[PDB]
């Protein structure tokens, strides 16, 4: 693998607050961004490796870049750059939390800082609540993107058919917002049937559990963006089959991948 940075992964490596790769970050203004309101990029100072795979990760409804502002440097230090963006408005439905992050990943394409330690045929997309709908639009509308992960994802739309991108739906079980039956499962099963997919249930965990820093998160967020924007076969281990869970209620995947 050509694309594969880093040490081989523990169970302790993918769970770390900070990952090998020591990181650096740019602020993009409301001002210089192109479809988005801004964000803010986390890189990799390590370029010995090789260039990095690019994931952009839009806030929920009414929600700041601080609603998701730990992700960017939790998954940059483990090999990837990640833009933390703010919403053109905190009204911004998922549709264009959809497009918001296809001109964000655009962006980091011309980006001084980051422009020659980003691989841009290596991409993928996040999001929390709405922010998660965006990231399932952003797919069915584009089948280069590498990856895609909802995060206690809130959508109208359900049926995902398009979708052609290895996808990680994540959803909270006490969940009173952005239900699991009528959301994240729901997004999980109308997926391509053949597609490399994975739905994961968090235990006890509320709609807000992705607005405060949450190892299981962050862990398989990891682990996905590593077997699909890498094509790393070292942390398929963390994936398939499921795993022990005490923070996941309900696992299931297309394994093997
Ligand atoms: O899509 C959302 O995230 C969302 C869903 C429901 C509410 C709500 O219950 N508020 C209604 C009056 O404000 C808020 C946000």
């Amino acid at each position: 693998n050509p694309y594969e940075r880093g040490p081989d992964p523990t169970e302790s490596s993918i769970e770390a607050v900070r990952g090998p790769f020591a990181v650096a970050q740019t602020t993009v203004s409301r001002l210089q961004a192109d479809g988005f309101g801004g964000g803010t990029i986390y890189y990799p100072t390590d370029t010995s490796q090789g260039t990095f795979g690019a994931v952009a990760i839009s806030p929920g409804f009414t929600a700041g870049q601080e609603s998701i502002a730990w992700l960017g440097p939790r998954i940059a230090s483990q090999g990837f750059v990640v833009i933390t963006i703010d919403t053109i408005t905190r009204l911004d439905q998922p549709d264009s939390r959809g497009r918001q992050l296809q001109a964000a990943l655009d962006h980091l394409r011309t980006n001084s800082v980051v422009r020659n330690r980003i691989d841009p045929n290596r991409m993928a997309v996040m999001g929390h609540s709405m922010g998660g709908g965006g990231a399932l639009s952003a797919a069915a509308n584009n089948t280069s993107l590498e990856a895609a992960i909802p995060l206690q994802g809130w959508h109208t739309r359900k049926n995902w058919s398009s979708v052609r991108t290895p996808t990680l739906v994540v959803g909270a079980q006490l969940d009173t917002i952005a239900p699991v039956s009528s959301h994240s499962e729901a997004f999980y099963n109308s997926l391509p049937s053949d597609l490399d997919k994975a739905y994961m249930e968090l235990r006890g965990a509320s709609h807000l559990v992705s607005n405060t820093p949450d190892t299981t998160t962050a862990k398989y967020s990891i682990a996905w963006l590593k077997r699909f924007v890498d094509d790393d076969l070292r942390y398929e281990q963390f994936l398939c089959p499921a795993p022990d869970d005490f923070a996941i209620s309900e696992y299931r995947s297309t394994c093997p991948f």
